[PDB]
């Protein structure tokens, strides 16, 4: 039974140091079929277990002992013992990984199983996480393994995962790392390492980090061989450093200007045609990094010169016209030069863009450029690109005239419906395009179209001419495609509910304006048994279709929340049940960082099916919204999740964003997985997302609170482990009322010590709400936090 495996166990004691090299498989015979090593020994077989592991791993000891192969025994029947592993099998999967680390320099047998067995550690720890720094001082040694020396970030990883652990700047690894800095090899991989790096500004000196960039760029952006790990840096010099210099803009250069020379250089460095073309935007933000922390000319220069410098500079057109903008008119040359002159049509829709973008820029030659070059290409008005967005790009400059044919002409979304809006934007109130919208209708569905049938009105100055016509051409685009299988379904026809609310809300279109939307509703009805009785493949059509649906009240406007009410308020409850049919029925439906966040992901990697189930939960969130037909039926619903798990707790994630006794139990529901959440993941950020629906909630509910007091633990009990989501938290101490006692309607000090150890200073954030309607002595204890504060 137990002793089942004692045989085995004996096997294992054959198994034993000498004798490993025999009764270590007779050890894993037994353990083959795992009884009482995988299976029984999640009881006090654990210690087989653990001999499954720890006497597997004192099992070479003198089997190993040369022996190579036995120890890839010691690499196959720990792998075994882990393979098997129902027990919990992470005890020497500690120590003997411990055993197995850069303190084990590569025998490569025990660094195999390090890196590959990390994730659920690497979700939970690194804790030791100083190996991985003699592991990357291993890695910048001789010792060169990409996932170890990628593991320096899932270390990072294992010491993000589930603990969070920093600390020394990283500068064990990152001196290990600048070893790799000049020459080592897993460099790429010691470079996915860059982010601890990254990260160490913070709680730090950017400024420190600012000055800081100067240092690996010698064996790294001028010895270029590897660009991989090297733009890692890139953005944090861009950041902490550029940032920190467009900070110091604020407040290296020297360790700035002359890497954004080495990157100048590198700006040759990009060869162009349009394949070399991509990446300038990085360029076009060091350009921004460097112009803005008036260099144009050069560019000026570069982007008219042609796509080897231009393909590389009129992609990168954003460059100053993003990361600054109306800038200075030395490009006004170019906005002619260049406006003689792909990535051109792509700066042509950039800069066209920037042109009517740049308000401030001096000249009329430019707007002359605008009106002539620009009118150029407004006389050459056709693209599919420049026409969707160099034309509006300067399209929007105006908001010409001679598209008031192409007004008509624009029947056949960012070619075709984009400058409607524009137009709608040249008029608030020719006049017979309604009919070439009608032949839009006849033409678009398009996507673009969420505002568009709301734009509808715009222009119509409620004329009502079309009032009938491309309306019953909608009702005949309703009839257009007629079928079970109705392509552009009604939430692309939802429009007609948003024209309905344009045209009776915006200028009813609920309930009355339904005659037509009947046929909407029905085309919204059309499909909606076709998947969910399929319970089929490719039923996302509906996540898709999700969208319109994704389209609500948003509050209310004109038509803005009559939408909905024009469409879901509208047509609610009829495929409701066959999509809570979709919904129960669909209820169902570096690297070790990965599986580690893999392993944080448990729920968020756990759900790729029931997407429109998904869309479903976020219809039900939309029913949720819908509240705002048969509710409850989605509250009867609820409990799906709550019965439950992974996948159901990828579902359940989407309760935070979805009666508060019935949110009590949803708390209840939510408390359990709680708990079962072993949470050193960040979904106490979700938990936040609840919060907001929390407090949505927020008698039942004090034993909510209450509830919600467990939660109030949960880090506070921890007063540690966490320093992310407890910002929320005291976000979530507005108006409220151990862990749970003394902080409930004062949340405070706790506050006040999370303001000095944050990132540091991240949590002063909240005392906004300390004193967001603060009383007399809420001001005296305001003044008297400045204490705690202080």
């Amino acid at each position: 039974l137990v002793l089942n495996d004692l045989l085995i166990c004996c096997r294992q004691l054959e198994h034993d140091r000498a004798t490993e090299r025999k009764k270590e498989v007779e050890k894993f015979k037994r353990l083959i079929r795992d009884p009482e090593t995988i299976k029984h020994l999640d009881r006090d077989a654990v210690f087989r277990f653990l001999q499954k592991y720890i006497q597997k791993e004192t099992e070479c000891l003198r089997i190993a002992k040369k022996k190579m192969q036995e120890i890839s025994s010691l690499v196959k029947y720990f792998i075994k013992c882990a393979n098997r592993r129902a027990p919990r099998l992470k005890c020497q999967e500690l120590l003997n990984y411990i055993m197995d680390t850069v303190k084990d320099s590569n025998i490569l047998l025990k660094d195999i199983l390090s890196v590959r067995k990390y994730w659920c550690e690497i979700s939970q720890q690194q804790w030791l996480e100083l190996f991985s720094v003699y592991f990357r001082l291993y890695l910048k040694p001789s010792q060169d393994v990409h996932r170890v020396l990628v593991a320096r970030i899932i270390h990072a990883v294992t010491k993000g995962c589930c603990s969070q652990t920093d600390g020394l700047n990283s500068k064990f690894l990152d001196f290990f790392s600048k070893a790799i800095q000049c020459a080592r090899q897993e460099k790429s991989s010691s470079g996915l390492n860059h982010i601890l790096a990254a990260l160490t500004i913070f709680l730090k000196t950017l400024a420190v980090n600012f000055r800081i960039r100067v240092c690996e760029l010698g064996d790294e952006i001028l010895p270029t061989l590897l660009y991989i790990w090297t733009q890692h840096r890139l953005n944090d010099s861009l950041k902490e450093v550029i940032i920190e210099l467009f900070q110091l803009q604020i407040y290296s250069t020297k360790w700035r200007s002359i890497l954004y020379n080495l990157y100048d250089l590198l700006v040759n460095e990009i060869s162009h045609n349009i394949a070399v073309k991509e990446n300038l935007i990085e360029l076009m933000a060091d350009i921004c990094h460097q112009v803005f922390n008036p260099w144009l000319q050069i560019a000026t220069q570069l982007i008219s010169k042609l796509s080897p410098l231009l393909m590389i500079l009129s992609q990168l057109l954003p460059q100053q016209r993003h990361g600054e903008r109306t800038p200075y008119v030395l490009r006004c040359l170019t906005e002619v030069a260049l406006c003689q002159d792909q990535k051109s049509d792509l700066l042509k829709l950039w800069n066209k863009i920037w042109c009517i973008t740049f308000r401030g820029i001096s000249s009329e030659q430019i707007q002359a450029e605008n009106f002539g070059l620009l009118g150029a290409i407004i006389q050459g008005s056709l693209v599919e690109v420049d026409r969707e967005f160099w034309k509006l790009f300067t399209g929007s400059a105006c908001r010409p005239a001679v598209c008031c044919l192409t007004l008509a002409l624009t029947t056949s979304v960012k070619m075709g419906i984009e400058q409607n809006m524009c137009e709608v934007n040249r008029s608030f109130s020719i006049m017979k395009w309604l009919l070439f919208y009608q032949l839009e209708g006849d033409l678009e569905n398009f996507p673009h179209l969420v505002l568009e049938k709301i734009l509808v009105s715009l222009t119509m100055k409620n004329c009502k001419a079309a009032m009938n016509f491309f309306q019953s051409v909608p009702e005949c685009e309703h009839h257009q495609k007629d079928k079970e299988e109705l392509s552009f379904s009604e939430v692309e026809e939802l429009f007609l509910q948003t024209t309905f609310d344009k045209m009776d809300f915006l200028t009813f279109s609920v309930h009355q304006n339904l005659k037509e939307s009947l046929d909407r509703c029905l085309l919204g009805l059309s499909e909606q048994l076709l998947n969910n009785y399929s319970s089929e493949i490719t039923n996302s059509e509906t996540l898709v279709r999700c969208s319109r649906l994704l389209v609500g009240v948003l509050g209310c406007y004109c038509y803005m929340g009559v939408i909905a009410e024009e469409e879901a308020y509208k047509s609610e409850l009829f495929q409701k049940a066959k999509s809570l049919m979709q919904c129960a029925g669909e209820s169902i439906t570096a690297s070790f960082i990965k599986k580690p966040f893999d392993r944080g992901e448990v729920e968020s990697m756990e759900d790729d099916t029931n997407g429109n189930l998904m869309e479903v939960e976020d219809q039900s969130s939309m029913n949720l919204f819908n509240d705002y037909s048969q509710s409850t039926i989605g509250a009867i619903n609820p409990l799906a999740e709550e019965y439950l798990a992974a996948d159901i707790r990828r579902k359940l994630l989407m309760l935070i964003d979805s009666h508060l006794h019935m949110y009590l139990m949803l708390l209840k529901e939510l408390p359990g997985e709680e708990y079962p959440l072993p949470m050193e993941d960040v979904l106490e950020l979700l938990k936040p997302l609840s919060n907001v629906c929390s407090l949505y909630r927020r008698c039942k509910t004090i034993l909510n609170h209450v509830l919600h007091v467990v939660k109030n633990l949960g880090q506070s009990n921890m007063d540690s482990e966490n320093t992310r989501d407890a910002q929320g938290q005291f976000l979530t101490v507005i108006g409220a009322f151990k862990y749970i006692f003394s902080v409930r309607m004062a949340l405070v000090n706790c506050l006040k010590t999370l303001l000095e150890a944050d990132p540091y200073s991240k949590w002063a954030i909240l005392n906004v709400m300390g004193k967001d309607f603060p009383v007399n002595e809420v001001f005296t204890q305001f003044l008297a936090d400045n204490h705690h504060q202080v």
